[PDB]
């Protein structure tokens, strides 16, 4: 079976083409933000002009019709209201014009749920973006949320943090790049806030060190990453205690992050489990996920009415029962 997902809760507007088994398109086009921050209104215009062209192109590299689709799939939230009502809107015409079932997906838990297209069984996630920071496992029929972030994503820390740095939008890999050459951990606060995470205090703690001139900058970019996800390791680890699930999945666009990644990787050794990463167009904001998703959804009965397929701006992870599972 064929399914097609249009992903857009955010600046990049991604639409897929997958099967069961394996991604057949997967193509991108993100909203430039050279001074990055949130651009709502700027983004739905970008959806709303690139929607045709990546339709086309996503339907000539997968080599298949709208016809041949079974399904088609749509990022329903959370995420930016203008964006995800042009995303819907899109979807919503492909339906009628082609006579398609249509199904509305939760982009977080689609972040998880594209791993096991490649194997993964039942996995703890930890889903990290720019606005995005959650920790997240199956319990109970639905995605719980074990911990999440109180007031940022680790991945808008890093931005806000890289731009007063000098370093432009997207700062994580300009970051990750300066905590390479540093030498000397600097105390920052920590970033576990009970269950959850919480970057502000890191953020501003880390700001007034650099403006104080007292720091190489290089030090205090691995000490940012070496405060902000040992916190996200730890409560990733406790998830996995409490669960006993025998493997952990890092998603979201902050997973290109190789720190993080090694972090990771020694955490679970340790405890004899498994450690997965997706391809990186994969984990980054994407329509393939939203496809493979949905795809599953469809398969498990699920189908859309109209009403069905109102945007959810603040759709929570746990209002999804997982019956595909
Ligand atoms: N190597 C890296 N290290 C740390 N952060 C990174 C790295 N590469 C990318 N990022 C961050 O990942 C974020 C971009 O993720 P992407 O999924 O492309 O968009 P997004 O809007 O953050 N996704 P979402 O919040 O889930 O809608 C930005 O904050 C980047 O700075
Ligand atoms: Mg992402």
């Amino acid at each position: 079976m064929l399914a097609l997902g249009i992903e857009g809760t955010a600046h990049t507007l991604g639409i897929g083409i997958v099967s069961e088994d394996k991604v057949l398109a997967n193509v991108f086009d993100t909203l430039t933000t050279e001074k990055g921050g949130i651009h709502p209104k700027e983004a739905a215009e970008h959806h709303a002009r690139l929607m045709k062209p990546l339709l086309r192109k996503a339907l000539s590299e997968a080599g298949v019709s709208l016809d041949d689709i079974d399904v088609i799939a749509f990022s329903q939230g959370p995420g930016l209201g203008p964006a995800l009502r042009v995303v819907a809107t899109a979807a919503r015409a492909l339906a009628v014009k082609y006579r398609k079932p249509i199904v509305g997906v939760n982009h977080c838990i689609a972040h998880v749920e594209i791993t096991k297209m490649f194997g993964v069984k039942d996995p703890v996630g930890l889903y990290v973006s720019g606005g995005n920071t959650q920790v997240l496992a199956l319990e109970g029929g639905r995605y719980r949320v074990f911990g999440e972030t109180l007031d940022i994503g680790i991945g808008n820390a890093i931005d806000v943090f890289a731009r007063e740095l000098g370093l432009g939008f997207p700062g994580g890999p300009k970051v990750e790049k300066l905590a390479e050459k540093g030498e000397k951990y600097i105390e920052l606060p920590y970033a576990v806030k009970g269950m959850d995470l919480s970057f502000s205090g890191l953020l501003t703690e880390a700001i007034r060190k650099y403006r104080s001139g007292k720091y190489r900058v290089e030090d205090l970019a691995y000490s940012f990453q070496e405060t902000a996800f040992a916190a996200l390791v730890e409560v990733t680890e406790r998830a996995v205690a409490h669960t006993e699930k025998d493997e952990v999945v890092l998603v979201g666009g902050v997973a290109a992050n190789n720190r993080l990644r090694e972090m990771l990787r020694i955490m679970t050794e340790d405890r004899g489990i498994k450690f997965f990463v997706p391809p990186y167009d994969l984990c980054r904001d994407n329509g393939a996920m939203i496809a493979y998703t949905g795809l599953r959804m469809y398969k498990a009965g699920i189908s859309f009415r109209l009403e069905e397929t109102i945007v959810k701006q603040k759709f929570r992870t746990d209002e999804v029962e997982i019956v595909w599972h």
